[PDB]
């Protein structure tokens, strides 16, 4: 139901140059519009926008070219409220008024307007061309690329007609992008505004919230790392199935959490841009913020319920013509017609639950019934709600005024949805697990005998429908996008272990593929060994799938290597990361006071309520744009190829990483987590936790998963102020060792010469003497113990080292965080982890 006249418009309302001059906007805005239409809607959007303000201005203007005027605008970090200054736009602008003045503002204005109107319409005509019969995907298009394109128009505006440097022109057009909605509170960026106004546009705006489960029992219930990734990306596209009819029916800019800007599903599966292998990686969460029109909310609930039942069961049918014909099933055409009976069709069916609330957001309603009767009422929410009613004069008002009070509200009532439908669940057939997950009925398990059902399944594996679709869902996604992970097993992880693979197949390699011919011809396919495992000795010596003793040749043929380039790296790393009271940055309670988000020179004439700052919905957005660039942009770039991330959508990632490069990745993605500003663009200014579990190859993957979770939730944020990193090593032994440590440590213990003294019976001591001892002295005591003008130095430096890593140590006492420390230190000094 999208016409992209209106839609434009609306949209366009205000110009993105707003904060270059906030005299007559509407007629650049006019000017703009002037190559599409003819500048209603808009004003009940703009009402709305305003009911959500939380000021009273005591009339001050900030502006780049005003004329009372309080200065140049500057950016603030909602989250950070760190001030971010248009640099080389205030030197410009600075030069430009003092050479011309005001001749040059209007000639410049009408130079910029003519660029962006140009700009428009050059990206409408593509939009046009491209999606000549959608209106939709037209309108998807040009929301997505225009300020990019915009970007492009500026960069090359600035590099050219003012002859600006190339560095120059990029911060000229980063910060022409970036510019702030209102001045007064630079909290957003005008593109915000814009989304916010056109989906307020629409009548009787709502807000959607929509939430799949099960994330963990399908996803941590994985053998293989293929499964695992598999289960995370079909989850994403559940979600981005969900989201299509969002953006659809109205467009991507409806769509508050997850931002949909610059998101490889949006770009492939909509828009059709070409992908490479960022489509890889899972970017969508399970859980989305919406707003749409209140007639039709209940039609588009069931529309989002039929596409996601739908997709999964082309899925499985896809999914059943495959494993039949390539033989995954050994199956006649009888029991291919009885896989897809109704009982499977129905596990399949009623798997994924959704649950779908909306609340409107503008119907008027008592502030004070809705909190009351929601529980949320804390003594600075009273404030906050009594500075409204004396703002508007009114006592009932638009909910959307509580907005995110309604956003936990919204919450809440989800989560109840969620428990009841689960309740309301048929119960399964009676009959042979999955040899896969183990909790669900295997097919053909309730019409066979065990070795029956065994002999119809390929390597005797027999698979429940919802594992079948798991085991197809990569080929789908080669066929779709052209595109498959790098490493399919955790041993190819495992083994970029100081390039130990590369080294080895580059001096051995031919030779234990032919040897391996010697033994059989089945663990060679393509010229490489069909499983991984095969470079472990290990494997060839013990258990296997008789043959000739050829294999022990094999084996002292390794073990020759081994002596040669050293042992094989056994152990991988599995990375889970979560932000921290995420919840309530969003809803801004822990975001602090609201006087650091007004531009410092107007705080005299805004008079604000004495309360916590919670967010409004620009806000919410802005947060959502910040955790989509990190997830999308930054977190890829840290990985890279060092190892397999798997997942990332917003604040939470997963990743498969070598022992190696864990610690270091970890702490990067950390860093860039925490970074305010990259170019124009907004990073979460904010901090996460996280967990680092370190597993030998063999052990069982959904433990593994299990464990790491574990170290997250229930050690690294069980830490008052959280922002933890929870390190554990599971041996092959059965012994695990769990450090609990700050992110500092990693740089400082980098720097340190301990660590270079240590790399080129200490640590052992020292967690023998710790239980029993009664500590600097003691501790001191030991390291002279353990460590001839440079002697006393070391001693020196290692111990001040050693004192400055104790603080960073997450302990309650001194005893506890010498123990972690040396815990840590074990883990790193491990032969048999590191090689
Ligand atoms: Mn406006
Ligand atoms: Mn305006
Ligand atoms: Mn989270
Ligand atoms: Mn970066
Ligand atoms: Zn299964």
């Amino acid at each position: 139901m999208v016409n992209i006249k209106e839609k434009l418009f609306v949209y366009l309302h205000d110009p993105p140059d707003k904060a270059l001059k906030i005299e007559n906007h509407e007629e650049r805005s006019k000017k703009i519009l002037s190559s599409g239409n003819i500048q209603d809607k808009v004003k009940q959007a703009d009402a709305l926008s305003s009911k959500t303000q939380r000021f009273i201005i005591r009339e001050p203007v900030i502006d780049f070219l005003g004329r009372f005027h309080v200065g140049y605008p500057v950016f603030i970090h909602p989250i950070s409220t760190e001030i971010k200054r248009y640099e080389t736009l205030e030197k410009y602008i600075d030069l430009g008024r003092s050479n011309r003045g005001e001749r040059f503002v209007n000639e410049f204005l009408e130079r910029v307007s003519k660029l962006e109107g140009d700009v428009l319409k050059e990206v409408f005509e593509d939009a046009s061309n491209k999606f000549k019969g959608e209106e939709s995907k037209q309108w998807a298009y040009i929301w997505q690329f225009y300020p990019v394109k915009l970007k492009e128009g500026v960069k090359e505006f600035a590099k050219s007609e003012l002859k600006l440097k190339e560095e120059e022109a990029e911060k000229f057009a980063e910060e022409f992008v970036n510019l702030p909605a209102d001045t007064r509170f630079p909290d957003h960026a005008i593109w915000t505004h814009l989304d916010l106004t056109s989906a307020l546009s629409v009548k009787d705006p709502t807000l959607l919230r929509i939430k799949i489960v099960p994330v963990q029992p399908f996803i941590a219930n994985s053998r293989k790392q293929l499964d695992l990734w598999a289960s995370s990306h079909l989850l994403s596209m559940l979600m981005y199935k969900a989201l299509e009819v969002i953006v659809d029916k109205f467009g991507p800019e409806h769509v508050i959490y997850p931002s949909l800007r610059d998101q490889p599903f949006f770009l492939k599966f909509y828009l059709g841009e070409n992908i490479g292998d960022e489509i890889l990686v899972a970017n969508l969460p399970n859980k989305a913020l919406a707003i749409v029109s209140g007639k039709e909310a209940e039609k588009i609930e069931e529309e989002i319920k039929k596409r996601i039942r739908d997709f999964l069961l082309q899925l499985y049918r896809e999914a059943v013509d495959w494993a039949v014909e390539n033989g995954v099933v050994k199956v006649d055409r009888s029991e291919k017609d009885s896989m897809l009976k109704e009982a499977y069709l129905k596990i399949v069916r009623e798997y994924f639950t959704v649950s779908i609330t909306w609340v409107s957001l503008s119907e008027k309603e008592d502030i004070y019934q809705v909190t009351e009767n929601a529980g949320l009422s804390d003594e600075d929410v009273k404030k906050w709600l009594k500075f409204a009613e004396k703002k508007e004069n009114s006592r009932v008002l638009e909910r959307i005024a509580i907005y995110p009070l309604l956003v936990k509200i919204l919450d809440s009532l989800g989560e109840r949805k969620v428990t009841e439908e689960r309740f309301e669940k048929s119960e399964q057939l009676k009959g042979w697990k999955c040899h896969v997950c183990g909790e669900n009925l295997a097919i053909f398990g309730d019409m066979y005998d065990h070795d029956n059902l065994k002999s119809l399944w390929l390597d005797e594996e027999p698979l429940c429908p919802m594992c079948l679709i798991k085991r197809y869902y990569p080929v789908w996604i080669r066929s779709k996008t052209g595109q498959k992970i790098r490493f399919e097993s955790v041993v190819d992880v495992a083994l970029l272990y100081k390039n130990w693979r590369k080294i080895f197949d580059e001096k051995y390699g031919k030779d234990l593929v032919s040897k391996a011919r010697e033994v059989s011809e089945d663990f060679v396919k393509d010229n490489m060994l069909v499983d991984s495992d095969l470079y472990y000795s290990s494997t060839w010596e013990s258990g296997l799938s008789i043959d000739e003793e050829k294999v022990k040749e094999v084996v002292d043929f390794l073990n020759a290597a081994y002596k040669e380039i050293g042992n094989p790296p056994k152990y991988y790393a599995i990375l889970v990361m979560d932000g921290d009271d995420m919840g309530k940055v969003i809803s801004g309670e822990v975001l602090g006071e609201i006087s650091t988000r007004i531009h410092p020179n107007i705080r005299d004439y805004v008079e604000i309520p004495e309360a916590k700052y919670y967010s409004t919905p620009q806000v919410h957005v802005a947060i959502s744009q910040a955790l989509a660039n990190f997830s999308i942009r930054e977190v890829r770039s840290v990985v890279k190829d060092e190892g397999l991330l798997i997942y990332a959508g917003g604040d939470d990632v997963l990743a498969i990483l070598p022992v190696d490069k864990a610690l270091e990745v970890a702490y990067k993605i950390r860093k860039e987590f925490g970074k305010s500003f990259e170019n124009g663009s907004l990073l979460p200014g904010w901090k996460l936790s996280a967990g680092i579990l370190i597993v030998h190859y063999k052990h069982p993957l959904y433990d593994a998963l299990e464990k790491a979770r574990d170290l997250l939730n229930n050690k690294a944020k069980n830490v008052p102020g959280k922002d933890t990193l929870a390190i554990g090593l599971l041996k092959r032994s059965g012994s695990y060792y769990i450090s609990l440590v700050g992110w500092e440590l990693i740089r400082v213990f980098y720097n340190s010469e301990l660590r270079k003294k240590l790399l080129e019976r200490f640590i052992y001591h020292v967690l023998r003497e710790v239980d029993t001892w009664p500590i600097d002295e003691m501790l001191k005591f030991e390291v002279i113990r353990h460590i001839k003008e440079e002697t006393k130095e070391l001693r020196e430096k290692i111990y001040g080292e050693i004192k400055d890593l104790l603080e960073h140590v997450r302990g309650n006492n001194e005893v506890e965080k010498v123990r972690g420390l040396f815990t840590f230190l074990k883990i790193i000094t491990d032969a048999e982890v590191f090689p």
